[PDB]
């Protein structure tokens, strides 16, 4: 229902957004413990 430009841009922002979380939430995580199970 959503125009292009919307799409596109909630797309990019929850990108961007999401993998800034992801990072500093590992960072964070990664620094304060070890790693449960490794990758």
């Amino acid at each position: 229902m959503i125009s292009d430009e919307q799409l596109n841009s909630l797309a990019i922002t929850f990108g961007i957004v999401m993998m800034t979380l992801i990072v500093i939430y590992h960072a964070v995580d990664s620094t304060m413990s070890p790693k449960n199970r490794l990758e």
